[PDB]
């Protein structure tokens, strides 16, 4: 299962995840990529916001979703 992430400045991030995964394991794989730290960090799915500490299949992100950075 993969998941693209944009960034503020629209570069994609392709991460590979399961569908446990946590947000907050999803802000570590973002930080390894681009150096953002996890504070620093605010993913929407959806138009969701997206909280630490619930998975990928809590918010029904699946193969191939998107995922923006946003604004802190
Ligand atoms: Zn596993
Ligand atoms: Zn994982």
């Amino acid at each position: 299962m993969q998941i693209f992430v944009k960034t503020l400045t629209g570069k994609t991030i392709t991460l590979v995840v399961e569908p446990s995964d946590t947000i907050e394991n999803v802000k570590a794989k973002i930080q390894d990529k681009e150096g953002i730290p996890p504070d620093q960090q605010r993913l929407i799915f959806a138009g969701k916001q997206l909280e630490d500490g619930r998975t990928l299949s809590d918010y029904n992100i699946q193969k191939e979703s998107t995922l923006h950075l946003v604004l802190r």
